[PDB]
Formats: C-alpha cells, structure tokens, sequence
C-alpha cells in the first residue's frame, strides 16, 4: 500500500472503545491544510490519499512524516502517539510516476 500491506479490517487493541475520537490536521509546504476526524487506530493512509486524490497528486511524490517518521500504510494516532487537533507534516514533489 505505502511501504509494506495494509487492509481494512484491522485488529484493534481490544479494550479501546469507540465512545472516544480524536482529530487529525495535516499541512503541506503548499500551505494545505485539512482537519479530519479519526479515532485510535484509523490508517492514516486513508486520510493522507484522500488528500492525494483531492489534490490530484501522485501518493509516491509526496511524503508525509511526523516527528520525523513517516506515517506508513497501517500507521495509527495510536500508533505514532498523537493527540486531536495536532499536525502532520507533509511534502509533495512535482513529478513522478
């Protein structure tokens, strides 16, 4: 999907309800920026792409990395340890394939 698989589906940690959400922003250097309402293990993919789609731009010509880590096909708020309201970096270069 990114880097390695990812699928629907995904097997959550178990005690973790679902009477609890968390929102995302992510920006650009194209001074994009978008706020978006995940939950704990939501595949951030989705919400990076569906910019990608927005935006028309090829998902293997931008990057998107928080703290310096890239937000991978199954990468999670969770996962990379955010919290609601807070901020992905992200780069898109022009060209591709």
């Amino acid at each position: 999907m990114s880097d390695q698989e990812a699928k629907p589906s995904t097997e959550d940690l178990g005690d973790k309800k679902e009477g609890e959400y968390i929102k995302l922003k992510v920006i650009g250097q194209d001074s994009s920026e978008i706020h978006f309402k995940v939950k704990m293990t939501t595949h951030l993919k989705k919400l990076k792409e569906s910019y990608c789609q927005r935006q028309g731009v090829p998902m293997n010509s931008l990057r998107f990395l928080f703290e310096g880590q890239r937000i991978a096909d199954n990468h999670t708020p969770k996962e990379l340890g955010m919290e609601e309201e807070d901020v992905i970096e992200v780069y898109q270069e022009q060209t591709g394939g």
